[PDB]
């Protein structure tokens, strides 16, 4: 029924930004790609690199924004927990850019993933 | 003079972050070894990892190692700043079994760097 945080689990936000979880190995490290779709934003359709955490339910994961395409100079991290007929990772990330002087100027935000 | 492999940093709990390597595209490892005084999963170190993009850095941590569990992931947002090299962070903190975002736990970290 419901999707389970796993390896090899799609996740789609309220954007219709997905992550891709490739692998959760022995220690629960992740690896995976993020393909934003935030329409107006650039850094969009295309693969960029995440890696991160799961320990049970909590999982972390992060992107930097430079891939073969194009870079948008920035590394946003989320930070959430897997809940439960549809699986959902509700999380709260934090957005830094490349060259800022001030905690002020990182960008914060909410976003929940849908399984695919 | 900027963020490099093979740097140690403390922040202002005595806790230290030791960044071992930054890959060609900016991926991070290291290893984080907690000393706030009081918290359980201290003394030991606990893997890192994260990205380096010029001055912005993010790392993360998950609480289990070989010595033991603190049920939970650290995940650190900042920038470094310069004569002493620091790392400005605002960091989350995401406990296994959580049901609201509200019970993410939030902070500041300044880290100097100890070299």
């Amino acid at each position: 029924m419901a999707q389970e945080l796993t390896a090899m689990s799609a996740w789609v936000n309220q954007d219709g930004s997905t992550l891709y979880i490739n692998s959760i190995n022995a220690q629960g490290e992740l690896t995976g790609s993020y393909i934003n779709r935030a329409a107006g934003f650039a850094c969009q359709n295309s693969p960029y690199p995440v890696n991160g955490w799961v320990f049970g339910t909590a999982i972390s994961f992060s992107t930097k924004w430079l891939n073969s395409v194009e870079s948008c100079n920035s590394i946003t991290s989320w930070s959430g927990f897997y809940i439960n007929g549809q699986g959902k990772i509700s999380t709260l990330w934090q957005l830094v850019v490349n060259g800022s002087s001030s905690p002020s100027q990182i960008l914060k935000g909410q976003d929940v993933f849908s399984q695919t």
